[PDB]
């Protein structure tokens, strides 16, 4: 079992340093070989996915990443900036099927901006659709505008696009975690307005005759964004296409007040993923040894259990996650009144311990 | 001896009933306008057959501002769709190039525990959101349903849509933004996502551009998921925001859901010389229409903005907007807004508490 660690720019190695950690502490034996992606990338050999490293992704069983980005490498070329990394990786692997889980940790509900009540013992899952819509469409740019009112004037455009098998493929994935769960799918779009949205909630209905044990819901973006910020346990599974789903997850983990506990998956057609922790960079603080690491450790866990068929190595970091947290451990993004505050390492050391 | 115009258009069902408030509140103060009516929505079609009759379009207009109630009402549903009260609205904002919306999430303490929001995040809030309204995705051309023409899903199904802004639909949504953030803290944000999106990175060159003419004005930039993060962690740390139709559609909702009570909340959509219509961003309520019931408040607060940003009396705004919060100070709520112990009151005599207290 073949594992690609592509640990990034700045807080990036620190916390994928930890979770490699955890991995080493277990009974399995992994092959982990690491590879420069984002600024590391292009400090290596000029390109933020090196073909190496991708290659490296292409041939690995599952891919575990950190986090790309920093101010050093802002000023490069669009083409070669950080961020361009997330996205080859994401199409070259066809990996289609995000999973964003938003859950709030009870010793952390304080941190939420919601009344507690409507925060303690959150769970639900925004499943998005990661390899089409306008994030991609064709054609895109900048032009002589052909036709309207402003027919001539400079204009930036963008097409909004999902094809029959794009939305179907995401749809099953999406009703068979419905299926595991509460029995319960929304499907969020803006079929009032746009044709593309109109096309997914066609297919999404046509999928919904195939799962007569899930109800199926459907929920504009708009009032998504209104029902998330009342009553976010309301929901189970969402699931929406890359664009709505982009703001919906933000929003979704910025309401469990501790995006720094919060794991990312990204899944091909069997299974095979790249996992991350969903907080992205964090240049303030990169390389000073205070991220919170439990959101890339937590990662590790799904990778485990999605791709490895290694659940019992899951549960058993998901377990040793939990006792940290009840032992009073916190980083600092996390600190509580009288909490034993530590360091990324630290932490990583106080998971390993709880194992 | 010259009055400002303002063109008063009242509507069906509730309408009438929040627009004689805030004609009240407005002919309480000293200075004397030439307030003049004309029927528009079911009235309109009962008048001449139209929405939008001819002659209610004149007035809008010859007039220096809109003030504009609520149309709708389920005996009007049965017209053919052109005629429909809700045509009125899209026809007032494409003849008069109204392609500015403000929305304004404002929450007052009094209602702080209707927001889902701890209470010191929201308390007090007074934010402004400038959506695009005429342009962007909702309204780009092509769309529709096709086979897929290029793509690894050639020859596949395929809805699609066409997000495109021009440059002077850019320019002059900045303009009205950048005049708005002048007239407050001035501090704008624009929120895209220039990151992906080609649209998005046009905008924001194009608003860049804008800011020039604008020193006195800090302007920043922000993505729109991170945008829908931050009203959620702390709204209070925003003035104005300005961005697209789409993306400011979901973060005006956002914003309104955050503030408690969607209800208190007006509404606007200006021209290039913030020329506006003013109207409560609720709409119509037919279910409670006739009752003398309706919570006139958000179309009070909508005759504050007219006289704020249309007519160049902020000092008239703030002393409406005192007003408001005061009679909320004393006690005073209408049906959607009631709270334990307070004073209940129908349209009329919550109208007539806010002329009290000016
Ligand atoms: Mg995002
Ligand atoms: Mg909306």
């Amino acid at each position: 079992m073949k594992i690609a660690v592509l640990p990034g720019d700045g807080i990036g190695p620190e916390i994928v340093n930890e979770a490699v950690k955890v991995l080493n502490a277990l009974d399995e034996k992994f092959e982990l070989e690491h590879a420069p992606v984002g600024g590391a990338g292009y400090e290596a050999s000029g390109h933020p996915l090196p073909d190496a490293t991708l290659a490296l992704a292409k041939e690995a069983d599952a891919i575990l990443f950190g986090a790309v980005g920093d101010w050093k490498y802002d000023s490069l070329e669009r083409a070669l900036r950080p961020e361009q990394a997330i996205l080859g990786l994401r199409k070259h692997l066809e990996l289609f099927a995000n999973f964003r889980p938003a859950i709030c940790y009870p010793q952390l509900v304080d941190a939420s901006p919601l009344k507690p009540e409507l925060v303690a013992g959150l769970d639900i899952l925004i499943v998005r659709e990661l390899n089409g819509d306008i994030y991609f469409g064709q054609p895109r740019g900048v032009r002589a505008a052909p036709d309207g009112p402003f027919a001539g004037e400079r204009e930036g455009f963008d097409t909004m696009r999902y094809s029959e098998p794009e939305v179907r493929r995401i749809a099953h994935v999406a009703f068979q975690a419905a299926q595991k769960r509460a029995k319960k799918l929304l499907s969020v779009d803006k079929s009032n307005v746009l044709e593309t949205s109109q096309f997914w909630r066609d297919v999404m209905i046509d999928v919904s005759k195939e799962y007569a044990d899930v109800e199926l819901s459907h929920m504009y973006v708009d009032n998504a964004a209104m029902q998330l910020a009342k009553a976010p346990k309301q929901f189970d599974v969402i699931v929406t296409g890359n664009m709505f789903g982009d703001i919906l997850s933000d929003e979704a983990s910025m309401l469990t007040g501790s995006i720094g506990m919060l794991p990312s998956a990204s899944l091909d057609k069997n299974n095979k993923g790249l996992y991350e922790p969903s907080h992205g960079s964090a240049p303030d603080i990169a390389g000073k040894g205070i991220a919170n690491p439990l959101a890339t450790i937590l990662s590790a866990a799904m990778l485990l259990r999605y791709s490895l068929n290694r659940a019992e190595q899951a549960d058993r970091i998901e377990r040793a996650v939990k006792t940290v947290l009840e032992q009073g451990y916190r980083t600092g993004d996390i600190a509580t009144p009288g909490c034993r505050q530590v360091g990324t390492a630290a932490m990583g050391d106080a998971v390993v311990a709880a194992l």
